[PDB]
């Protein structure tokens, strides 16, 4: 249960050892303005993603940073969101969970 793949087409995203405690912890419960909840897990780095449209600042869920949404690059998921525009770190990933399928190397 080390790698994190795209539910949907099995696209390599993330590792467990790259989950970062954002605040406190590595998971975020959080709603958007259209009311959905998500639950988001914080990660240092992700790979096999795509991040379309610039950075934004409105209703950013983390303080300092500006959001671009990150689709799986390979099946075209929506997947979560590329964080930026802040300090400790400057940048960051938060995945949806249910989104994502952990298992082996
Ligand atoms: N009409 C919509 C429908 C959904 C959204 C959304 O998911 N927004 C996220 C972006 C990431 C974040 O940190 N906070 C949010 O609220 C937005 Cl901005 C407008
Ligand atoms: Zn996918």
């Amino acid at each position: 249960a080390s790698i994190f793949r795209c539910r949907q087409c099995g696209q390599t995203i993330s590792r467990r050892d790259w989950l970062l405690p954002m605040g406190g912890d590595h998971e975020h419960v959080v709603f958007n303005p259209a009311g959905m909840i998500f639950r988001v897990w914080c990660f240092s780095l992700a790979q096999g993603l795509r991040l379309i449209g610039a950075p934004s600042g409105e209703f950013s869920w983390f303080k300092g940073y500006d959001w671009t949404i990150a689709l799986c690059g390979q099946c075209g998921s929506h997947l979560g969101w590329h964080y930026e525009g802040g300090s400790q770190p400057q940048t960051f990933f938060g995945l949806i969970k249910d989104r994502l399928a952990e298992g082996p190397a």
